[PDB]
């Protein structure tokens, strides 16, 4: 067996792939072998399911390349990377109207993604709640967390830290966590409420303000003081620029912490998250670990330790080059694309929209389902498959709870998916509808949900 | 007439233009846009303030530069490790790596072809996952027995901070056997004294962070067998092989520390350490399906079915996994053996050479059978050469070297040690230069006695 | 022995480091080996001792890479490089107010640096002087040169060309060459006076005008006609832009030649110098050598012969992209940083400043010493060592002459050392002072002068 | 006026090329403007006149690019570059059989090229001679130097340092410095003899051994002790590999110093020279200057000061990757090309060869003239012009002395000019001959000498 690339004895990667390789191989052959199979990966340019950055900027590539060995945890050897990281924490804190620091540095940290940021926020919430119950001489025996249609990271948090997850069910007419149902789920064991400022499954915002009012009335009627952690994975880098009037952040007294993804609308490369706390009081010191460095010690509250500092550096690059002025324009461009697709798609079939890409309602996304008791001659699963044959990945999936029988299609508009590409999508969308119309036997065959978690 | 306080002033000599002071507005989110290339050069220029770690002998993390690794990482910047759907080849390469590492550690042959394990950001996450699984297995055993599960504890030696975090975050009592003069590590006797029915497991550190020595699981495994025999209490182990996991399999195959031992239910290691991968790569392997409680695994829907994942992080880059595979492919056992041996030769050389320069007692001398490629020593008790290791460390910094001097924990807290790490890139020629600067530092301290005792700050020791 | 990079038998560069290597080695291995140890060199970004360019410009790297084989002396094969070189000579001549050329080309040449430029200037001075003395049948074996705190290249000139060096001593209150002491050293054997327009050790300018007037009076009283050569290594590319009114160049009749460094404030990469002569009469033709080429013979006055033309090309790039407009802003930026540091440092200790970075007084540098009889609890040597531990190289050294007891600290502000970096230096400066204060035993230990020559 | 490249108002480099630009210009525009006119430079691949390296090696480009700012004189900031430089000096010393250092370091230095190397060697020669005459109570007012057909750098040395240059004339039947004529020119005022181990104009070696014998006899008959400096600009990196048995170096007692060009057959990029002294006694300490550094103090004997360290590094790269083994094969390849050309060219016309590319006679060069009283119907100048029309630069010029009536053609074979290219040259050579034969009126028209100095 020979290889046509190297014109030599074949070196299989699929063979003996269950055992650690025995011999050495020429460096450049190993590289070309791996490089060639990586072509099997998609480039995600036509993938409209993910929230994660997929566009390419030469400067970001250069910054990441230079940072490949810069250790985020090693403040001693990489002091400048550490300083840039502190700047970012302050800037994000400022973006979310966090109270002015006493010493001068905001309370918060960079993370690998929103998952870790949420875990940290969740543990802090659990610890503050525990300190309160013990002081009240009550049992910390069975904590619970109230939320709406949260992302899987919260299910993991609940599971891994033994907290009862009280998720308000998604239901026809009310897909999100409303004040009434939220209150019905709250009690003395509730460690906190987690509104999702940009629901993963639909793109809509769960507004913290009305929930905050309900929590104020709750403490007035029962004495039970409940706080909030905002999961703003996507919305945290949207609303501050295109809808400053929405009061969802630290302007609300009960919001003790907020988390968001830099690698989503924060525009940073994969591997960047953020979590900020209102003030020192919001973060139990018992969770912070202090390590020694030549220049004094620094407290850290993170799950990960050693990791590259490139994403933080790239995130800073975006903050510096764009500013509020730049982010507003970038974000608005995505909202224009989403709004356009919503309006245009509505003219093509009997659809009921859950999200239409409006800045005041949520993120740059379009989410719809077929109108009840209406049969256009295909399901959204069938349409999704036709679109894949044209290179597009437009996820079709079912919602949860009382709406377990509802099938929706979600389109995400992130940086890089410009108006020109949306127009092409519409062309292929129309072509797919005509094909389904000309080949009725297709209806009902496709029935597998697409990846919806990110 | 333009008051200095009402202006975004300052001319810049690089751009032949003005302003843009990262430190001035550093507390607020920037207001305006800036030319991309100017923002890039501004950031690129201050990154020069970071060290390159070539002369840093404190860290275990990879610091050498390989062109092919730079290319693989550059092409993987947007490849999402969690998105199996869009990046199927990256996911396949990742599964190969898990099987290869499992094979490396003698994990039993999979009943369905795929080993039980996962890639991680680093050893910290790997350890958390291993720790959670240990806690869950212990809990189930106890619940199946109708016993209380509210007082779990974990027995270990001089562990890395990630275990202190695990204990704190998951409410597990950490029973760390104290480091002490004459016994700095977890021995069978003290280990057993700390074990009971609430012990979720024992965590030997196969390559102690602070000294470089291996804690040998075999003797501890025998003690646990005797323990079960005398009490009926069945205790398992998780090996924290952050560094050793990619050393002993190549240069000391005969040390029995892995899955060859029945009680070892899981093992974790750092790819970005001696695994030779770029920062951001860890590994955790479980003996088999039984070793990993399914309640911890989450199954997500994909167009091709569903894949279960047990991880704390979600979205993140797949470049390090790919780079790690590149190392596995180009080196193999044959290549890793030569690479690791080269580091041991340097370490052994430094130990032997440094021993001739002062009254030192060595804790680690870079021997393959004893631990990792590191040198760890302290001044002999009651010996005053005319300086402390802190003073020596500072003199070496003036020569560009970062050789950490710090104190040991427990009841050995009065011990000041110096640790030298020998990782890929720190070749024999550089070790010779270190020796030259070491001797020059000693002569300077000898000629300037007033220096003794002044320096007294510990260096970063955690990695 | 094995190498952990190549995973093969070790190849040491120290073992047989005194004998020519016996065998071949794979090219790439040789490259990586050398590349890896070059990491032991500093990048000079935190080095505030040198005057030489240390910033990086992508365009300059490209021009230099393209010119690696372009031979400066081979006018025949590289006609365009030779043309660009001629343009630069004329532009520098124009910058220094040299009289308009008769034929059209200014009299001058590019050099490797100011050293060579000064040798050429020195030889021409010696020759012009000799031609005068020889006509009067007087001895020409005991020539002397009058100057102030000159750079080492003049000591080399004096030594290599057997010229008595009459250096006016540096002294408290009079660290530079003044008119009075200058005249006291002049006689019929003086080949010329060399004012240093930007003293290496302090940064101050020695003003040619007052010296020029003294020389006019000298000729009036004795008949002895003495000329000048301005060593403007640094000042030559500063004053013409930020202080045009200072009369130090060819506007002065006696100034027969001027030299300066392109690789200093000229902004060119290492390896570029310039020397210009007032006119043909100022340059003895006996020193010029004519070499034949296909297009005709070209004369040259240079110590070096074959060498690369990249630096000249890079220098032209700076001239073209900046112009007077651009150079003024670039140099002003450096002066602002220097002025800022001087003002800020003065608030931290009992210091006496010799140079405070004022455009009318000298170059962008800060030079100071501890006030006489003041004991802050440390020497500038101690402070310098503390700053090294923070990555900075701020030279502390002693002055010459009578000010031999004086120890100064000199900070150079060149392109790349922006305001933000100066702020960081101030932070580390303060940190160093606090450490010295908390550790008194450190005082007096350090006593080695740093490199001060460039 | 518009520019077709930038599609905007034209920017001319010609317009006011004699004045320093007044305004700024876009950097990328300035770069492209300069990049575009550099295309007017030749690449020298078909230039067979120069000895300087013109081939391109990717690793050398990388090493030079990395070293653009590394200052050769700043031992403090660039310790590793300084170390590599010391290794090179020792390796070159070893190559020339210099006595083993009484300490651990050979006596010598790197230079910009052979010119500076020769000046340093010449100065040392003059100083040693002066010291001796003084110790004999004799005058030192009329120093002279005996040599053969030397390169222009020695004419410069003689002129700049006031030494009478006694150059033995090139003559038909005696083009080089022979023992007899050398002795006729020697006296008590001779500072030394300079044999040229690879004559620039022809390529032949002047053998130091026979000359050395004559000088031994001279001291025996007169007591006058005369030393030598070998100008081995080209031969210094040829004979040690391809003809080790030729005794021309430090194996000869009288050879006190040797110089050679790294950027010639040393294979280094432009800007690299070397000069080695036999031992400390051979280098008068009065010429060495000691400068202080934090690491202590190092001595240097150099005309230049600040300059790039890249060539030294690239030179080290060649030493490391090739070794004696590699240089022998590289140099041999050039000799094979030269020998082939000589043998083939001899069959095309009535020629008399002065150099035929034989390793035992000289460097890889071919030098010939038309046989006396032979008229093939063209001059070598005519042939040279025809070859230029085919892209080749094969210099035709006259020899000096009474050989001023001798027109020769010299072909240099350096790295890169492989056998395949030589065959192409022969094709064009024959084509040129046929053209000249078919167009007789061309004979005698061309009469300008080509650049012959390097
Ligand atoms: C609301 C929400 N939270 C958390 C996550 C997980 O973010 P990450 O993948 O960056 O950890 C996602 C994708 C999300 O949409
Ligand atoms: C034994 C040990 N465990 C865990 C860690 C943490 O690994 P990481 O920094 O890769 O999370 C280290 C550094 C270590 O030495
Ligand atoms: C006043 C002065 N003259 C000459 C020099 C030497 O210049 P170069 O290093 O460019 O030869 C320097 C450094 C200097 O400061
Ligand atoms: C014999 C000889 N000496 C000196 C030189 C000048 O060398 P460089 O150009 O390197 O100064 C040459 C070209 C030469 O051929």
């Amino acid at each position: 067996l020979l290889d046509s690339r190297f014109g030599a004895k074949s070196i299989s990667t699929i063979a003996e792939s269950k055992r650690f390789p025995l011999h050495e191989m020429r460096d450049d052959v190993a590289f070309q072998i791996i490089n060639d199979e990586l072509y099997l990966d998609g480039n995600a340019r036509q993938n409209l399911a993910t929230f994660c950055q997929t566009w390419d900027d030469e400067n970001v590539h250069k910054l990441m390349d230079l940072s490949i060995n810069k250790n985020w945890i090693d403040k001693e050897e990489y002091p400048q990377s550490a300083a840039i990281d502190l700047r970012c924490v302050n800037m994000v804190a400022d973006l979310w109207h966090a109270p002015a620091p006493k010493n001068g540095q905001a309370v918060g940290t960079n993370t690998i993604g929103s998952s870790e940021a949420c875990m940290l926020g969740g543990m802090a919430m659990k610890w503050r709640w525990r300190k309160r119950m013990e002081a009240a001489g009550k049992p910390t025996d069975k904590p619970n967390l109230v939320c709406g249609p949260v992302q899987i990271c919260w299910h993991k948090f609940a599971r891994y830290w033994d907290v009862e997850l009280r998720e308000i069910p998604m239901r026809p007419g009310q897909l999100f966590m409303d004040p009434k149902r939220m209150i019905e789920a709250c009690d003395e064991n509730t460690i906190g409420v987690v509104p999702t400022f940009g629901v993963t499954y639909t793109g809509n915002y769960e507004f913290p303000q009305p929930l905050h009012d309900a929590l104020d009335k709750f403490q007035a009627d029962t004495g039970i003081d409940i706080d909030m952690h905002i999961d703003a994975a996507s919305g945290g880098f949207l609303a501050p620029f295109v809808a400053p009037d929405i009061v969802w952040d630290f302007r609300l007294p009960r919001v003790k912490s907020i988390s968001a993804s830099g690698h989503k609308f924060g525009l940073a490369p994969l591997g960047c998250g953020w979590v900020i706390w209102r003030d020192e009081e919001a973060l139990p010191q018992e969770l912070v670990f202090n390590v020694d460095y030549l220049g004094g010690q620094i407290g850290t509250f993170a799950i990960n330790f050693s990791r590259p500092a490139g994403q933080v550096i790239a995130q800073y690059y975006e903050f510096l080059r764009l500013g509020r002025e730049g982010y507003t324009k970038v974000q608005n461009a995505s909202y224009q694309v989403a709004a356009y697709l919503a309006d245009e798609i509505a003219k093509l079939g009997p659809y009921e929209f859950i999200c239409t890409g409006r800045p005041d309602e949520g993120i740059p996304a379009v989410c719809f389902k077929l109108k009840d008791g209406e049969d256009p001659g295909y399901t959204l699963y069938d349409l999704s498959e036709r679109l894949r044959l044209r290179g597009w990945q437009v996820p079709a999936f079912t919602l949860g709870g009382e709406a377990t029988d509802i099938v929706v299609m979600r389109i995400m508009c992130r940086r890089g998916f410009e108006m020109d590409f949306a127009e092409l999508l519409l062309e292929d969308y129309k072509a797919s509808l005509k094909y389904l119309s000309d080949h009725p036997k297709l209806q009902g065959i496709a029935q597998q949900n697409s990846f919806k978690h990110t």
